[PDB]
């Protein structure tokens, strides 16, 4: 199954321009015939070949193509299509190939006089195939040898529109045109289920039931938008069966069996005492026909979902019915529209679908690593070379590098402020020298900060700074290249500081986006990029798998297969985890960056959200958006003579696209950082650990007994035999054990002012000042042994028990001594 | 080359004693049957027959001999030579035998007098003093010779010496002793008191040099106040005049008026005698201020007060006539006992004098050491599980050996004994259960070794109370040599080759030991201990010529204070550390350490102040623990003969003297140190409080709670829990989250408020909202934890230690106290 090369025929100006001259000289002409040669008007426009005309033969060319895509999807599904002699199969039609069919087809009916279809057969298809042949000779320079290869090859394509001896199954050039003209054979002609069943069964070896059930689903889109009436479908529906090959009729005889010879009848033949035709509902119950045909059991309305029959009548008697036969440009228009929409309805129908088109609310982990970069961002000093050391806590490379992959950064950004915004200067000022690597190794290293204040900052306010956040992402491929190999994770031998700056600037440049962006969303949006030849195949393989399994259906919905495919080969994290550069231009990553791969992305249910930078735009993948391909194409080659091939992607939104995270890689650091110091109650507990100043009281005790001891005022030599010594006898042994009890009591012991003040001496004086001192410090040991250290041990126990109230209460409430 | 004396006394041989015993009896103690003086006289009623030359005389006369031979030979020690005789011999060379027969002499040399004859009837008094003497001796001669007197011969001279036939008074070392003696007892109350005091000062002087003299005429007042004699005063600046004393007769100045002279040379005018009006009577004051007095006596300018210190001058005359001076003069078992106490004392005050004096007998009040090694050894022996074979192990600090062998150095032990209890006693049992097999080993290496706590439980416990283990305590510490060989040389630091455990118990068990003394002893403290010690032969001649040379420096004086000298010997020789440190064994009786035990060395300690405090052990037997402060200084050293194994056994003889002079210097915190660290507060409740304060809040669980919240309320279930669930319960969730992120105590505290009550919860009663108020009150706990905890308390506790860091405790207790609500 070789890939094919983007060949349209919504695109290919050739058959177009085959299609005009069909229409310009036949086709748009009145019928010079008897039958049905009367105009039918549609809006005030008239149509001179109403069924045999330009919609009808422009429906044959789009049928064509939309076999052959089917075809290639179930060849590469692993299914068996019907050989031709020379072992082909309707998949190996290559472009060239299908072109020539295509401009043979638009003359397929051109040389119609009338619309007899009981004779004359022979003369209108001699007719279209001079109208064929005269169209070639006069574009004759043009169709050959880049069309068509020479006149026998002419006379093939034109030996297939006179066909003498109706050999309809003798190349893919003579299927593909009499399928196409019999696919649009199913109109409303009663009843519709023996019609569908039929032209269903005349397809269906050639390209398979899921194919077969794909083109007559495309079908009924095609004629809704040519406006062509669409039949129902009812499998139980008791009209007579009418066997469509030769318009005859089937019965049911006495034994109550199917008359087999299964035996034809036809609808002149009389019937015997007990003979019935057999009914549809009978008809498509047959294990024959249930074996080639899913439509047992199954219903399809008819006309337009929420047109009621007043409104869909409305709509057939439209004027855009009359351009649809009259302008080729506007009948090509709506299928191209029908056609695109057919390739991205059974995507969305195989995931479960959401209704909220904007990204989700933060989760816990996106709340906390919000204020991680805010606290880095304000505290740059934290900022290491092997590490962040911030609030007690060591961040390496890899706690960044987790935030980077599980959170969404456009939803971090979005719980950033303009401080943060302005705290980045200062952060580039504190790695003014910083360096920088780009991912090509040639390229000399760059000063990050130095860079930042010398070339791109401006001065100016908060939006300035975004817009030369955005600039510096948009212009320094030194900085952006490994920016964003390090936020997806392909990333080689880069510095811890290359990796954080990624991980802080990636949401603030989401934030500078978000801010500054004006325009609406564009819905075609185009990425380049430059892959390995291994990788860009594996790509390519994906999606042509994906594309093979995402097919539309009529009875039989494979919208499992289509899941489980899809989840399968998704290669959205190609276009994930950063601001991801696009252009609503094409040669921009076409011309200018001559990339080897383009992605063709297509938002048209707005979902992706791009920022608009300084043609470009920039994309940051929200989780549960799938970039799900819907074509590969060869687009010829690149500068250096590489292959180029462009993916078109639709985004696709749903909650199975969800990625499930381990919860608390970001909210448990942050914990640890609202840790409290308390330096305090930790100098509480070191004071209370000091020993006794016991050489302070022993130097008084020293002095006292050397003047004990040696003066004659009789009651000062009491006074401190009686009510000095003791005391500090008392406060040394309880200093000593360090006795609560007898520390508190010695305390009003101790002589006032007014009986130290007695005695006017200078030695008694000085004394006093160290009696004092003493006194304070056998205060401050009762009542923190005492008082406060009881206390707090009763306030921390009421609080491993909960009883806060209680807690609060043991400090209240403090017994006296 | 001073010969050790053989505690040879004037008041302890019997000899003597019964000579003086004898003269009193048939002479001394006879009515006079002359003319002069030859009345009686009464004091306090008693009738004494010869006042001035009698029995309290003369055995003054035989003290004096006692002290200028004693004094003698210090002096030769301090390397003085001396006046010595045709011989070559000094007085310092006078043996014990040779001074019992001068003493014997001595008691007869006045029995010959008929009366208290001037200048008349020396020549018969004296014969018949002589005649008294050879009556004595041939009335005893079975007795007294050979033993005393080798033969006649020998009799004839001390005979011939008490006759004083030709006025030889230099002629030998008994004829010095005999008529200084004799003349030192002359010194009476006569005027003027200078120029007699100076004359027998110069007569003696060439003798025994000026240090003696010195020390003999001062412990001489000391004799005359113990015999109720009256004590004159001095007076270098007495202008009455001179006195020549041999001649009875003065010196005169002239009108010139220095001094007569001659050649230049002193006179001697008769008092009688008359002459010009141009001359007077040379003063007591200028004699003394003369050249050639100066150099030969050390007293002026000096002043010596007569009478009794402390005494007015009524109470010094109700003294002279006390009944007690008729006792010296007719009892001689009591003017000898009089004496002894007197000589006795004139051995310790110059002692006393060398360093500061002290106030207090009893031992000092507890230092911080002690008061914490009485902590730590309580602890120990509370807890015996911390005792390990190379240190002890105590909350968290860790013992060694060192650290115990400081405690037996820098602690007084009976201090810290006294600061432990009966259960520490009682302890001892469950500390001899873990020392079961802790073997302990004599200094006698030639002992097996012996399992202390095994031997102690069943060879020295007998049941009982506490008081029975002290009794138990003290009597291994007296009887078992294996146990206190080894402990004795460790509290002196001077063992080797000691086991850990050995050093702990011995300082676990010396204050346990002193306490089990202090609390069962109930003697009175006796003042006279002897202790006997077995040592070398090197180690003792060290001890003697060490006590000697203490000895040797320690005088009474007049005029001259050599106490530094004292002082620097005493220090220098000091041996009290042989009796310090460990409980010291000792007893009342003598024959203790000399007969039972055989010691070479025995220590006569005194303790007449009571400085010791000896505690009765089980009788004779104490013990002491030498304080820090007390020093057992020598005042004499005795030969006592041969123990039993043939080696020389000396007396020692100690003074127990205290004074802050003998106060070791030790840094404190030897013992502190290690005890605060112990109690240092490992304060596990306020880390945990602090740990909680670290937790950190489950924000996923909130954040999880409005996820549920929100899916709950989509769905009308009750009427109207989807509006309370959107109106009342998610806005607190979110305001308690983003509390939560940030720190913001003001957000919680009003979110507390905002919480629903659980009236309002009961309007509903579905599954899923009971379901909801069990999970919202999880988180409004959650939020009131950090509320309270970040908005109330710990601000609180650091206000409190603000204001303790600034010694504020006012306002340390407001900030636990005055803690606003939110």
């Amino acid at each position: 199954v070789p890939t094919w090369n983007g060949f349209s025929l919504y695109t290919d100006e050739t058959v177009r321009n085959a299609a005009r001259y069909a229409y310009d000289n036949y086709l748009g002409k009145p019928y010079t015939g008897t039958v049905e040669a009367t105009p039918v008007n549609f809006g005030g426009q008239m149509v001179y070949r109403q069924h045999h005309g330009l919609a009808h033969t422009l429906r044959t060319m789009a049928y064509a193509e939309i076999i052959v895509e089917e075809a290639r999807k179930a060849k590469l599904r692993g299914e068996s299509l019907k050989t031709f002699a020379d072992g082909r199969t309707l998949a190996d039609v290559t472009p060239e190939e299908l072109r020539k069919i295509m401009i043979a087809q638009a003359f397929f009916v051109t040389g119609r006089d009338d619309e007899e279809s009981s004779k004359n057969y022979e003369k209108y298809h001699e007719q279209s195939r001079d109208a064929f042949l005269k169209y070639v000779e006069e574009n004759k320079s043009t169709l050959i040898p880049d069309v068509f290869k020479d006149e026998k090859d002419v006379k093939f394509y034109a030996d297939v529109i006179e066909d003498k001896d109706h050999k309809w199954a003798d190349s893919p050039a003579h299927v593909l045109v009499n399928q196409g003209h019999m696919v649009d054979l199913v109109r409303v002609k009663q009843p519709p289920e023996s019609y569908l069943e039929y032209y269903f069964s005349q397809l269906q070896p050639w390209i398979g039931s899921t194919a077969t059930e794909a083109v007559f689903a495309t079908q009924r889109q095609f004629f809704h938008a040519t406006y062509e009436a669409v039949a129902g479908f009812d499998s139980e529906n008791k009209e007579p069966h009418l066997v469509v090959d030769g318009l005859g009729r089937y019965v049911i005889g006495q034994d109550g069996n199917p008359i087999r010879e299964l035996k034809f009848f036809s609808q002149k033949k009389k019937l015997e005492e007990n003979q019935r035709y057999m009914r549809v509902d009978e008809y498509l119950k047959l294990d024959e026909v249930q074996k080639r045909f899913p439509g047992a059991g199954k219903k399809l309305d008819g006309g337009l979902p929420g047109l009621k029959e007043y409104q869909y009548l409305q709509r057939l008697n439209s004027i855009n019915r009359a351009r649809c036969e009259n302008d080729v440009d506007f009948c090509l228009g709506q299928l191209q529209t029908a056609h695109h929409q057919t390739k991205i309805t059974p995507i969305k129908r195989a995931f479960q679908s959401s209704s909220e088109k904007a990204r989700r609310q933060p989760n816990m982990d996106e709340i906390a690593a919000a204020r991680i970069v805010q606290q880095i961002m304000a505290n740059p000093d934290c900022i290491h070379d092997d590490h962040v050391f911030l609030n007690g806590q060591k961040l390496e490379e890899k706690f960044f590098r987790d935030l980077l992959a599980k959170c969404d950064m456009a939803i971090v950004g979005s719980l950033l402020n303009d401080t943060d915004i302005r705290n980045i200067d200062t952060l580039m000022q504190h790695e003014r020298n910083t360096e920088f690597h780009s991912t090509d190794a040639k390229a000399k290293p760059v000063k990050l900060g130095e860079t930042w204040e010398k070339t791109i900052r401006s001065g100016g306010g908060v939006t300035q700074i975004k817009h030369d956040l955005i600039f510096l992402m948009q212009n320094d491929a030194w900085y952006h290249t490994r920016v964003n190999a390090i936020a997806q994770n392909r990333d080689k031998d880069s510095t811890f500081k290359e990796v954080l700056i990624t991980a802080l600037m990636t949401p603030l440049t989401n934030k500078s986006l978000m801010d500054t962006s004006r325009s609406p969303a564009p819905k075609t949006l185009f990425r380049g990029l430059d892959l390995s030849e291994e990788f860009k195949n594996k790509l390519i393989n994906q999606a042509e798998t994906i594309i093979a399994n995402t097919t539309e259906h009529l009875f039989t919905d494979l919208s499992t297969e289509a899941f489980k495919q899809i989840k399968l080969n998704d290669f959205s994290q190609v276009s994930a985890r950063t601001c991801a550069s696009t252009s609503t231009n094409i040669e921009v990553p076409r011309t200018i960056f001559g990339s080897n791969t383009i992605f063709e992305i297509l938002d048209p249910d707005g979902l992706l959200h791009p920022k608009q930078v300084g043609s470009e735009y920039s994309i940051y993948l929200p989780e549960d958006v799938a970039l799900v391909p819907i074509k590969v194409s060869f687009d010829g080659k690149t500068g250096k003579g590489k292959d180029r091939h462009i993916f078109t992607l639709v985004a696709v939104k749903s909650p199975d696209f969800t990625p499930r995270h381990e919860s608390g890689y970001a909210v448990g650091p942050l914990l640890k950082m609202q840790t409290p110091k308390l330096e305090e109650i930790q100098r509480l507990v070191e004071q209370a650990r000091e020993e006794p100043d016991l050489e302070r009281v022993f130097n008084l005790q020293s002095r006292v007994a050397r003047q004990a001891k040696f003066s004659t005022e009789s009651g000062y030599k009491t006074f401190l035999n009686e009510k000095v010594a003791p005391v500090l006898e008392q406060s040394l042994n309880g200093l000593l054990d360090n006795n609560v009890t007898i520390l508190g009591k010695v305390l009003s012991a101790f002589p006032s002012d007014g009986q130290w003040s007695a005695f006017n001496s200078v030695e008694a004086r000085q004394m006093k000042i160290q009696m004092d001192a003493i006194k304070q410090m056998v205060e401050k040991k009762a009542v923190l042994e005492g008082q406060i250290l009881p206390a707090l041990a009763q306030c921390q126990n009421a609080l491993e028990k909960q009883n806060i109230a209680g807690a609060l209460q043991a400090l209240r409430n403090i017994p006296s001594l």
